[PDB]
């Protein structure tokens, strides 16, 4: 009675997938810094949206308002064709990103692929390629086809485009393009977050709680710091505090350093703390009582307020001692320092207690861009998983599913091709970018 208000939101749904998309692909062929690895990927699990909402979507939604298929058959063997190819080839991006940051997360280079910008490249053709088999050579040799009246009606009629398969190909298509992928997505995914868990370091927990600015700054006390919190001087004078930077630099700096000068500082101050800690006759017995994790916070504590006033917690140094975490935790609690800054003392006060690194997930910003990563792998499943899954229930007991559910659980995998660009908005390098693109 109604198909305008289904039609308007099929609509909506057509444009928000092609432009979204195209401004993706834009965003990352126009800025030289957005070139890399993980960009390329992108780029393809973005062109496969994007064939999505142009060739997919579309005819998808004028099938459902005329209840009949008006493009012949040509364009259906395609258009399912195209409509397999696209969902294959996501979900093998998705498992190929996946291993790709595994690899990246368990070599020295941190977050840093251990793959080229043309190997990459390489493994995109083949993605497309390998898909390209598994869906087109089905389709066109006709191995999916039943054997039921039902479907051979529709296939010698041009008016009637219902994807009739077998129960084979619907068992095998689904394993081999979908759940394989999948399964193996989630499972080396899953392990990239507990290595990032796990690789936490007091070098990562320092630069998060004290950022990282190479020109001068002031910090919460207003004393003159650069770097990752280096203090230069507790004098007023910006000479002073640049003169201090010659020093330790060897350099007329003006007041500018290099991330490669200013983590030689950071690699300083961190073995400065450690040197104090173990010199110090009080902070001694409790570093060597701690395991890697609470000696990381301790060495927090230490680089923030110095060895004398960290040694200063008489209390809390007897509990951490004698491994009553929770009794400590109170009594750092109960201080200046937590009255000072309690963002960061929170955060170390919870390390000493948990012994975990559950205070700083996902605050390093390489663990917010895994995390994104996740989101979109993560949403792509529950997109197309019910989907898949009434796919093999269909195929156990035929009965069962009817197509208004069939179609339903198809257009919320459809959706999932729009997506992607709303959920890279928590990126600030690509919300930089889409804001120059569309001249905000
Ligand atoms: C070595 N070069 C870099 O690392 C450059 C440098 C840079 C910085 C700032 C502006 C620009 Br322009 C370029 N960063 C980039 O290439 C950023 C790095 C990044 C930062 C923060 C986050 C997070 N918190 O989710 C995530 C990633 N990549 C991204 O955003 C990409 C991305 C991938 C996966 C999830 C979310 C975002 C793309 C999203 C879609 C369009 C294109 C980007
Ligand atoms: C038969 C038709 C309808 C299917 C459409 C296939 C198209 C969209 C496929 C075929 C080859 C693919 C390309 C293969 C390699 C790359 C390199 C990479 O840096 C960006 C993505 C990009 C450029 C792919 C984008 C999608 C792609 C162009
Ligand atoms: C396949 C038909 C039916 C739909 C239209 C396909 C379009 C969307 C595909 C085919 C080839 C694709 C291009 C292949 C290679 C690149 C280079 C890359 O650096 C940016 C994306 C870009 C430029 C792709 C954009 C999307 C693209 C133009
Ligand atoms: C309107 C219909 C044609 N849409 C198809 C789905 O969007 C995507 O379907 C699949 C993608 C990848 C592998 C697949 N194997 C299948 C078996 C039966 C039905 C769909 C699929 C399938």
């Amino acid at each position: 009675v109604w198909v305008v208000g289904m039609g308007i939101v099929m609509s909506l749904i057509v444009l928000a997938i092609v432009f979204g998309n195209v401004l993706v692909i834009t965003a990352i062929a126009k800025f030289e810094r957005l070139q890399t690895v993980t960009n390329y990927f992108i780029t393809s699990l973005a062109c496969a949206d994007l064939v999505m909402g142009l060739a997919v979507v579309p005819f998808g939604a004028a099938h459902i308002l005329m209840k009949m298929w008006t493009f012949g058959n040509f364009w259906c063997e395609f258009w399912t064709s195209i409509d397999v190819l696209c969902v294959t080839a996501s979900i093998e991006t998705l498992c190929v990103i996946a291993v790709d940051r595994y690899f990246a997360i368990t070599s020295p280079f941190k977050y840093q692929s251990l793959l080229t910008k043309n190997k990459a490249r390489v493994i995109i053709l083949m993605v497309w390629i390998v898909s390209g088999l598994t869906s087109f050579l089905p389709i066109q040799m006709h191995w999916y086809r039943a054997t039921h009246q039902e479907a051979i009606n529709c296939y010698a009629e041009e008016t009637c485009c219902d994807f009739f398969t077998n129960q084979a190909y619907a068992i095998a298509s689904s394993i081999v393009s979908f759940y394989v992928p999948l399964v193996i997505m989630v499972f080396v995914y899953s392990r990239v977050f507990q290595e990032a868990k796990r690789q936490l370091n007091i070098f990562e927990m320092l630069r998060i709680d004290e950022g990282l600015r190479l020109k001068i700054y002031k910090d919460t006390e207003g004393y003159y710091t650069i770097g990752i919190g280096h203090l230069l001087t507790k004098s007023p004078s910006l000479n002073a505090a640049k003169s201090e930077l010659d020093k330790a630099i060897g350099r007329n700096t003006n007041g500018v350093i290099t991330k490669d000068e200013a983590e030689k500082l950071f690699n300083q101050d961190v073995d400065a703390a450690v040197r104090g800690i173990l010199r110090n006759a009080k902070l001694k017995p409790v570093y060597d009582s701690l395991d890697a994790v609470r000696r990381a916070a301790l060495i927090n504590m230490v680089f923030q307020m110095g060895e004398t006033g960290v040694a200063g917690f008489t209390n809390s140094l007897r509990m951490l001692q004698q491994k009553r975490w929770d009794e400590a935790a109170v009594n750092l609690a109960k201080s200046r320092w937590y009255n000072q800054t309690p963002n960061r003392a929170k955060r170390v006060i919870t390390t000493f207690r948990t012994g975990t690194w559950d205070a700083y997930k996902f605050c390093l910003k390489e663990h917010k861009a895994l995390k994104t990563l996740g989101i979109i792998m993560g949403t792509f499943t529950l997109c197309w998983l019910p989907f898949f899954i009434v796919n093999i229930v269909h195929v156990i007991q035929d009965n069962l599913i009817r197509k208004e559910v069939y179609i339903l659980l198809n257009w919320i995998g459809y959706v999932n091709s729009g997506f992607n660009p709303l959920i890279y908005c928590r990126s600030p390098d690509f919300r930089i970018a889409f804001q120059e693109l569309l001249c905000l």
